[PDB]
């Protein structure tokens, strides 16, 4: 009935799943324990996925300083754009030509910023301009289409979603059977589960 | 039983509401992807009028700001409050003579600020700590009292978190039927309601 | 059946609790409710923790800069270090001779920045960094090894996502029973407790 301990004429979401053995309840407590994990896993993965997508910031934060560049203010709009370009630059796509194109990019435009400030120290002030102008020949060379790693990011954190929306619909059925077995099985694999991808986020850097 | 495939004798949540034909199954497919959508759309909007809610920032920026200025480090500080009073100008509450007087307001702030940085630049400390006193006076005037725009944001999103609440529950008892072309309906309004209303907060601006 | 209105023979959850009489369903229906508010509270609680754990930066930020300092650019760096010492003195342990020896310690730190500061400003720079090296003995004797605020802040969130996954699924199984009084009981119950929890989160300080 309500919350029972068995292994007996226990049916798991699906018509040919079902357990009437204690062996069988093991493999059934090991599969709704590990969902319970991979569902904690792709919540915290989808997650850091998305706020990695801080490249829209920096991508926006170059262009945005280009406008407020085109008076001597410029060279600090330049060195909040240095800033940005090397946090940018160190950006991958989730698990090599295309991206030592990419990285090597950054490098001129990391160079092409300290020319541009190297006139702004010294009190020049319209060549600083000038050079900027040429900054925007650059990303558009190398870095503006690879916008490709964001499209990439976009449609795998929505697949991953539609996933995480199904297994957690399967976890409420597991649980929805009553058997306490089950019900303890995913409870555990929720609680383990969550602590493991909360400690390799840890392991990985941590601002914000 | 256990995911099923029918359109005989399943029960929808009400008394009133069995589907006993295919017609009255895709009417019941079309609810239950729509709910499904609804929800999505829910959830991240609700996220979205939160994270406007920003104008607290901005709020306790302008104040904290005043309480720092009240020594040529002023400058630094109006510098910080021209910031954020444009920024909190740009705010509106979610879908006019009220606003064209709060919006105005703003830019008397603003200006009043530039003229605080105009002594400051000079060198001038005393007069420049002199007139930032004087803009507490044009906050009360316009701004303050209008803290309406905050209270109505949170009431409307307490409103929307107990209707996203509601949802979510009746989204798990349409699965738990156990009719797979509910289950599917409900599954891809996850997917594609998700994909659809992330996309129009990428077409409002991005940042952080 | 579905959506019904009754206080006779509604099971709850366990064998033992069975409820036959309406003094027993507003005692349930009370129950529903509390652990309705209990749960949002746990979920804005475990948030609020969370963003608490803040200190990660202003660890990072006082590390991050002893490096970037071990050339007059260094004032920049240790008055990013002071702001960062002092929100990092207001942190406390979720509910006093350690406090009292870590907050101390941290006076002593913004003092020293402080002379380290006194050096750059009047133009001395090699000097600026001896101190700065001295700086690093004080977090050593003091600060660094109370790290176990955060490993405790760790933990306790994985005690309470543990208890807030059981909670949540206990309320899809009260609410499953499809017993109308149970049902509004925790829709109620959602509505009101993040209503409270939300407006206690207010009642703290709220900036980002
Ligand atoms: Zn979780
Ligand atoms: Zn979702
Ligand atoms: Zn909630």
């Amino acid at each position: 009935m309500t919350f029972y301990f068995g292994y007996t004429n226990v049916e798991l979401l699906f018509a040919s799943l079902v357990i009437n053995t204690p062996g069988e309840m093991v493999a059934a407590c090991f599969g709704c324990f590990l969902l319970a994990v991979l569902y904690e896993g792709l919540k915290i993965g989808r997650e850091f996925l998305l706020r990695r997508n801080d490249l829209e910031d920096n991508w926006e934060t170059l262009n945005d300083n280009l406008k407020v560049i085109e008076a001597a203010q410029v060279k600090d709009a330049l060195t909040k754009m240095r800033a940005a370009a090397l946090d940018a630059q160190k950006a991958t796509p989730p698990k090599s030509p295309e991206m030592k194109d990419f990285r090597h990019g950054f490098d001129i435009l990391v160079g092409q910023i300290d020319d541009a400030l190297k006139l702004a120290n010294e009190g020049k002030v319209k060549e600083a301009q000038a050079a900027a102008e040429q900054l925007k020949t650059t990303r558009n060379a190398y870095i503006q289409k690879y916008q490709r790693m964001l499209s990439m990011a976009h449609l795998l954190q929505t697949v991953l979603h539609v996933i995480q929306v199904v297994v957690s619909y399967f976890l409420m059925l597991v649980f929805m059977t009553y058997n306490a077995y089950l019900c303890m099985a995913v409870a555990a694999g929720a609680g383990l589960g969550y602590f493991l991808f909360s400690w390799k986020k840890a392991v990985v850097v941590d601002i914000t």
